[PDB]
DNA sequence: CGGCCTACG
DNA sequence: CGTA
DNA sequence: GCCG
């Protein structure tokens, strides 16, 4: 019995079909590329159900019954099992254009969107960009700028260093204030593309205007690379991280927000990106509840949970616990 | 057939 | 649009 | 692409 909706069943970080959930992935992105989210859900899901089975997919008898696996996502895993390649998986992932609208996707700043633009006008290389920086907003120049270093994993070290000063910030920003540690660190994971951070404080309305005096306080330490600065409650930032004789930039992203609110942040913040998606699929299709990262409202009602912890959030919508380490889906 | 998560910057 |  |  593989429920049909990631947030119905555990994934863990370590799983046993790799190989066939790593080619849908790619069959996924390329979905993006050319503009079909639907297509992108279905592989993602179908790969995500690979991660939460027991053991290795040997033979294609034991997807029989599977959610999200239908004609096409079916033929790929035989093709991989058979012959250990995928025709159509090849095809895409060696195409100029996946590699170069990966490449471009992969900059801080660059969605979709606009690498369909630059490839449709004829750029392919991030030097093609770089010679053409009027094409750049601020945020995407920022990016390319730091695009070695933010390109090398973030690991545990560089967390527990971030930590530490995003915490010195914030403590001198507001005594009493907290720094968590969300995102995929959280969910245990080992490296990261990035550090995710949520602030509040413990008495509701004092997080109130936090953030400019946390950045504040960090871009005169000259800790700040990039970030967008009136009021504002998220920051998708560049740090100047000091490593030993030198630096290197991390992407570091600050989220603030009221402490009647916190656990749905810690919720949302902490991920995956799939399972949030399909935990708030799941609540409005399944129970008729409106989920985000503020709250939980019954929309007839007109009325928000008052959740305590993570634990509330999942038992009102009916819900087994996961724990982070369980929600890589 | 239409839906496919979410809100802030 | 970007965060993604 | 798959599902309700
Ligand atoms: N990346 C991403 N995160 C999303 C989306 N929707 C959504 O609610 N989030 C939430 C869940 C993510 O765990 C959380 C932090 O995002 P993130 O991009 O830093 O990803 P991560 O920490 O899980 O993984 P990473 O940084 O190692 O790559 O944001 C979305 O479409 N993409
Ligand atoms: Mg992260
Ligand atoms: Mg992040
Ligand atoms: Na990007």
């Amino acid at each position: 019995w593989m429920p049909a909706y990631a947030c119905q069943r555990p994934t863990p970080l370590t799983h046993h079909n790799t190989g066939l959930s790593e080619a849908l992935e790619i069959l996924a992105e390329a979905a993006g590329f050319e503009g079909s989210e639907g297509r992108l859900l279905t592989f993602c899901r179908a790969a995500s159900v690979l991660k939460a089975l027991p053991s290795p997919v040997t033979t294609l008898s034991q997807l029989q019954g599977l959610p999200h696996f239908g004609e096409h996502s079916s033929r790929v895993v035989q093709e991989l099992l058979e012959h250990g390649v995928c025709e159509e998986v090849e095809r895409v992932r060696r195409s100029e254009r996946y590699q170069t609208m990966k490449l471009f996707t992969q900059i801080f700043g660059v969605g979709v969107k606009t690498a369909d633009r630059w490839y449709r006008e004829g750029l392919r290389t991030l030097d093609d960009l770089r010679e053409q920086p009027q094409k750049l907003t601020q945020q995407q120049k920022a990016g390319l700028q730091h695009h070695q270093d933010l390109s090398t994993p973030v690991l545990r070290s560089d967390v527990d260093a971030l930590q530490q000063v995003v915490e010195e910030a914030v403590g001198q920003a507001l005594p009493g204030a907290t720094v968590t540690l969300t995102g995929g660190f959280r969910r245990g994971k080992l490296q990261g593309h990035d550090v995710d951070f949520l602030i509040t404080h413990p008495k509701e309305g004092q997080e109130a205007g936090l953030l400019p005096r946390v950045m504040c306080r960090l871009q005169d330490q000259g800790l700040i690379l990039y970030h967008q600065h009136d009021a504002f409650e998220r920051s998708f930032c560049i740090f100047r991280l000091p490593q030993p004789g030198s630096w290197k930039a991390v992407r570091v992203d600050l989220v603030v927000a009221p402490v009647s609110q916190f656990p749905f942040a810690l919720l949302g913040w902490t991920g995956s990106d799939l399972f949030q998606r399909e935990l708030r699929r799941f609540s409005r299709k399944e129970k008729g509840l409106w989920l985000n990262s503020h709250g939980l409202f019954d929309p007839e009602q007109k009325t928000f949970f008052q959740a305590a912890s993570e634990e509330d959030i999942f038992r009102h919508l009916g819900l087994e616990y996961l724990p982070p380490e369980q929600r890589n889906a």
